């Protein structure tokens, strides 16, 4: 499968034609305040430099494979383990976040994909309720260089080639996310890539993460994709809520 | 395992010492109002008189096998098929509901047990989040004979003996349930019988169903359990929430 160009995605996976797909346009006015939604809890995210992690240009994103041991709770009894993180970005003067807020697209978005601790394998969790959970944060232009992000953005040149990978030192994975783990939107949707399986819990942080203009440019301008062509605008079109209600952890 | 003795239930099934067990004490003023909680949808529950349904004294409860085609939705895309229903009750002048409200135990309780349609088999769904969903209603004493419950209660005498069973005409299963499908409590817990699997979504109707005194006496007084003892007080003690917030569909 390619971005914005054949193949139909439903030719690749019927699930890409489901009624309850991601990403979505978040309208904070229409979100349901749900006080049951407690602050997210992360254990094991502060990684030592060794062992190193695989950072890959899979020709769709830059993917960082996460080691065993990264535990994430959405709340009492809702336990997950981190598998990987990847990013969605645009191009020079074109934003590329997947989620939008009242129609506004942010420059980029980080996703940390997690597997429910009721499942041994991703293939058993796909399409099952709460089988996968994604933590998503918007990236916005800031005045300072983000030094958490610099550790990965500095390695992109090594993996410019489509299908290329490198080993990078472990780092504080939680430092790539906002500091506010209490304020977020939550909804049930899908993977935004084939196979677009449903039953995914999306948590979208209200607080954004700041990258320098230079970092956003390194993200959007270094990697190559399928087809002597730049890896850019790697986001799926907004999908209708189709009657789903987005919950907010805050009034 | 019998009810009200040994073997301690952990010594039958370590799962019963899980951290997120059922039933629980509902305290409506600590419940979180969650406007995302939509009215329950129950299609296919109005059964014709044939085929007949298996009704069973299994020594723990009376259990009605439900046919295929009873479809239930907790939310958009979040669908279930009914498997069976059974009851929990007390004895002469003693209540036997499983769930309590502010400490109050009701005369009896009906459980309608469903399988998520993301799972082909019950055994795949046990322990998976949202794999099983139970609809629970409290049975309270009313002036009138409940004609929906009379179809089952009139048949208890035929199956009075542990392990005996009978065939009963199709009935409207939805007629055993309260009037307002928009008003309920919901939390995630467990089976209240071994193997005490967690990941069960419990939906407890705010409104109660009314049975006559005669009918409740028939329920608690007709059936024989393990050994030569009466099948009575077939409810599990209430369990700690351990941080779980009970949600409410109504303010
Ligand atoms: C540009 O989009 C992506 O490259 C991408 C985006 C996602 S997402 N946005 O989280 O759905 C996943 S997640 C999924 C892929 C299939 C197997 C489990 C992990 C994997 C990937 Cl590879
Ligand atoms: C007195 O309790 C019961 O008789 C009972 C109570 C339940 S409950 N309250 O729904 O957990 C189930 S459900 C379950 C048991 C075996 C696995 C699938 C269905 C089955 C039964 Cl048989
Ligand atoms: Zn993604
Ligand atoms: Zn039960």
């Amino acid at each position: 499968w390619r971005y914005g160009g054949d193949p139909p995605w439903p030719r690749v996976s019927p699930a890409c034609a489901g009624r309850f797909q991601s990403p979505v346009d978040i309208r904070p006015q229409l979100a349901a305040f749900s006080p049951a939604l407690r602050p997210l809890e992360l254990l094991g995210f502060q990684l030592p430099p060794l062992p190193e992690l695989r950072l890959r240009n899979n020709g769709h994103s830059v993917q960082l494979t996460l080691p065993p041991g990264l535990e994430m709770a959405l709340g009492p009894g809702r336990e997950y383990r981190a598998l990987q993180l990847h990013l969605h970005w645009g191009a020079a003067g074109r934003p590329g976040s997947e989620h939008t807020v009242e129609g506004h697209r942010f420059p980029a978005e980080i996703h940390v994909v997690h597997l429910s601790t009721a499942f041994a394998r991703v293939d058993e969790a796909l399409g099952r309720p709460g089988g996968l959970a994604v933590l998503a944060a918007f990236l916005e232009e800031g005045p300072e260089e983000n030094s958490a992000y610099e550790q990965l953005l500095s390695r992109l040149e090594e993996i410019a080639e489509e299908g290329s990978e490198t080993q990078v030192p472990g780092l504080d994975i939680s430092a790539l996310l906002p500091s506010d783990f209490s304020r977020y939107f939550q909804y049930e949707g899908s993977l935004t890539t084939p196979p677009c399986a449903q039953g995914v819990i999306w948590t979208v942080f209200q607080q954004t993460v700041m990258l320098s203009a230079k970092q956003l440019h390194t993200l959007s301008d270094t990697l190559w994709g399928p087809g002597d062509s730049r890896l850019q605008l790697n986001f799926r079109a907004t999908q209708p809520l189709n009657g789903r209600v987005i919950e907010a952890s805050f009034p």
